[PDB]
């Protein structure tokens, strides 16, 4: 019925798959359109009759409807299904054909599909996808990976599709590397999200706590540091959150909300454990969650544990930029330490992530999108094997000048008795990375001693073991 | 040679004490490893000992008596899997075979229910004290089929180390399959912990008050008379004594501060992530050794990245004693995870941990072996479905009575530069534990508002979703 018309085809036709479909056809394309529920397939050709969507009511006719080589793009639940889904196209593929995997993927079944399929002569492109449904809609921030030869036969359409950067209109896309280096850039950006959630909640619960600021006055706080170098969207989103009226009742939402987070937010500490790499700041959140998610057991504690009751008398104004010092430099530790992942990351697999790239297509298309990620371009166009963010020029200028106020803000709230596990931890990984000698050599004679773990020397070379006894 | 009433497989540290500890008890025993020249050492040093030299698997297992009781300290992972696959086809019905290595929990689940109904019974076991634990009496956390420990329990309550408060043996059954290994773990998990807040303690009496090793080792001995009173800080003061064997000055001061890790406390951190549980110090821990083997960037920060410059100038008699008081509150924070991990565990993997009994095989051969262990065992014959350690009466008081000096210390330390990440994750725990109410009330007005996420609400039961535009 449409032999090889299509452009372009995608399976999945709930909300980000459809809307996906609907972006690429925007941009002057056929697009095949494809669900297991056939009715969801029928509903959306139903309300865009006038759009270039190819309707297919298998996956034969689907397969049928694409020119070669095909590029098709899976928008399927994550896990078992999306390998469910990759089984049954296969034996329609022909050699050359090119899947992408666009679901929130855990990267080694990316790396494994990968290269299982290459051994079927298939292409594979494990992609990361932000913005959620909106931005599949209007614009996507992109984070590809797998096959070069094919991906550069993909990039146009990503390119016309990807939100692009408001400062230079540039594609919020690159090429990211070989087989997961595309989700695993996707997953330490869902990871910096979080940790920039927790250091804004602390943040609030300071400004809430100690200051004894009430909404509208955090609200306007937020709204002033959004203007300076903190400029991001999630603080945008933050002050937007706390003008809203409860709708069920008198009050705020943002005050009615149950404190209990809400899976998936664990993998990047998962692999800075398994790569032995240090990420403090996005692991301290995740926990933060895990604890929030303790209610029943807190509201107990809170009855029987005993704290300190101040009554703040410093200088409001004082402490609040001192506070916004702490967020931005706290902000800081966080990508540093997200970024070194990603280099560890990048030898382990031998992927050549292009780490200012990184910065430049995460400017849109998704939550973490803030101004300051240019300074983390610059850093890497000046020398691409920088180690760690904190040894360029901008970063050291800023942590040189805003340590003293992190530190006021630490001993000020850890006084008060209000929890700021990253703030914490932020000033704890600065003061340790900076630390020619720590005391682990205390924690290897230790080791030694019960052990006999054996240890290297400060004067010579080798591996020796003492006798304790 | 079917003399042998018991057989250790690994002749390295651990398998030789172990086997040397049988042997004292009045048995014949079998020894056995890969490489020969091992076997050969440890013969002809103890020919006064009733030990059976043997060279070859067929040897080593021809030499046991039915049913055969025989026990493997192999490096953990592939080697072990190996050392098994070869032994198992040598092995008759009835024959018990325990894994006694720092196994991954998942691969003893894994043997076990593969080894089921073989005829083989299975043990995996843990193992503390490190080498003299091994030798004189080691603390043992075996699981398996109740069956197959109630064969192994004589001979384990032989070797094992007593409690010197009542003689009860420091072996117990932990549960089902994989409920050893992974108490063991946890074990290693607290250990991890504690070992980095004396690390953090001695980086404080060094870098802040300027003590010198003797000082230092001086106060560590008189802390070690008190609460504190514990296997890690004993041996602490006793590393501190000892002068360097390859030139002049202390031998902890000629130790590389690059710490070696093999892998249970990264484990321990691995399921609290995929438990859902907060486990900040522990993972603190993991990530202070991580960083530490960061060396070369460590030396080529310290040289660009300032910090202050301030000279202690207040009593250090009080101070001492704020950081003692903070290091039992830390130590205690870290026990309080672990059990709580422990707790979550139980469930997930219907084991019914014994708590208090964990806490009893404790008092002994045991490298986290505290004073606190009895009050430990007797919160939990309080409240056998005790949630937190720190809702009991006992921990309640020494947290109402400690927490001011943990904030001193805390604002001391960072005000200074020091870095204390589990000094901080320790107040930062307690005091979100405490809160009845945190900020995840607008990480959930955020994360619904930009995906949808749903909330529940303060005042209701349900599902809820604000319109925000
Ligand atoms: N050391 C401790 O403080 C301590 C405490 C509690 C538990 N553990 C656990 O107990 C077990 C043994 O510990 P350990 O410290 O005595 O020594 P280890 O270094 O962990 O293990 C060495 C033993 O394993 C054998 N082995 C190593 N690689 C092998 C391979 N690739 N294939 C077959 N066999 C191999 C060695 O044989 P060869 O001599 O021929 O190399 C040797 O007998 C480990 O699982 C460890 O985690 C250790
Ligand atoms: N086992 C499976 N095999 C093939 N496709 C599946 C699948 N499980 C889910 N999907 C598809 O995966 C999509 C939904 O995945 P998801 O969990 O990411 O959804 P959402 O993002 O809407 O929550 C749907 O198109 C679904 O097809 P149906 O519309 O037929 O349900
Ligand atoms: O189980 C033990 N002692 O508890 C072993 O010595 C273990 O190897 C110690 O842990 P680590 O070697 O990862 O530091
Ligand atoms: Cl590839
Ligand atoms: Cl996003």
């Amino acid at each position: 019925h449409h032999m090889a018309q299509a452009n372009f085809g995608v399976v999945g036709m709930a909300v980000m798959g459809k809307n996906l479909a609907l972006n690429v056809e925007s941009r002057g394309y056929t697009v095949a359109i494809y669900n297991r529920t056939t009715s969801k397939t029928e509903e959306v050709f139903k309300e865009h009759q006038d759009k270039n969507l190819v309707f297919t009511k298998t996956l034969e006719e689907f397969v049928g409807s694409l020119e070669k080589p095909r590029r098709i793009m899976l928008m399927v639940q994550a896990g078992a299904a999306t390998d469910a889904t990759i089984k049954s196209l296969l034996p329609l593929l022909d050699i050359g054909d090119i899947l992408i995997d666009g679901g929130n993927t855990h990267f080694p079944d990316t790396m494994r599909r990968n290269a299982e399929l290459a051994d079927s002569g298939i292409n594979f492109i494990g992609t990361g996808v932000s913005g959620g449904e909106k931005g599949a809609l209007l614009g996507p921030s992109m984070m590809p990976g797998g096959q070069k030869e094919a991906y550069d036969l993909v990039a146009p359409i990503f390119e016309q599709i990807a939100a692009k950067a408001p400062q230079d209109g540039k594609p919020c896309v690159a090429y990211m590397g070989a087989n997961g280096a595309g989700h695993y850039v996707k997953m330490v950006h869902n990871g910096i999200e979080y940790g920039d959630m927790q250091l804004i909640a602390e943040s609030y619960d300071l400004l809430k706590r100690i200051l004894g600021l009430s909404n509208a006055e955090i609200q306007a706080i937020f709204e002033e540091w959004n203007e300076g170098e903190l400029d991001s969207y999630l603080i945008e989103i933050t002050k937007e959150v706390l003008k809203r009226k409860d709708d069920e009742g008198e009050g705020y939402i943002v005050d009615k909300i149950l404190d209990k987070a809400g899976g998936t937010g664990k993998w990047t500490s998962e692999s800075a454990l398994d790569l032995g790499v240090p990420l403090p700041l996005i692991t301290e959140s995740v926990f933060a969650r895990y604890i929030s998610t303790y209610k029943d057991e807190r509201v107990k504690a809170s009855k029987v544990l005993s704290g300190p009751a101040l009554d703040f008398s410093g200088d409001k104004k004082e402490v609040i930029e001192k506070i916004r010092k702490a967020l931005y430099f706290s902000k800081i530790m966080s990508y540093a330490q997200g970024f070194a992942q990603l280099r560890k990351a990048s030898e382990e697999f031998d992927w050549d992530l292009p780490y200012g790239t990184i910065a430049q297509i995460w400017r849109a298309g998704c939550i973490i999108r803030a101004e300051f990620l240019q300074n983390i371009t610059d850093a890497f166009d000046k020398d691409s094997e920088l180690e760690n963010l904190l040894l360029d020029d901008y970063f050291v200028d800023i942590t040189k000048r805003y340590q003293e106020a992190v530190r006021d803000v630490v001993s000020l709230a850890v006084q008060a008795g209000t929890p700021i596990p990253t703030f914490t931890s932020a000033i704890s990984y600065y003061d340790s990375y900076r630390s020619e000698n720590l005391p682990a050599n205390l924690i290897q004679a230790q080791r030694d001693y019960f052990g006999a773990h054996t240890y290297e020397r400060t004067d010579k070379a080798g591996i020796f073991h003492y006798d304790w006894y």
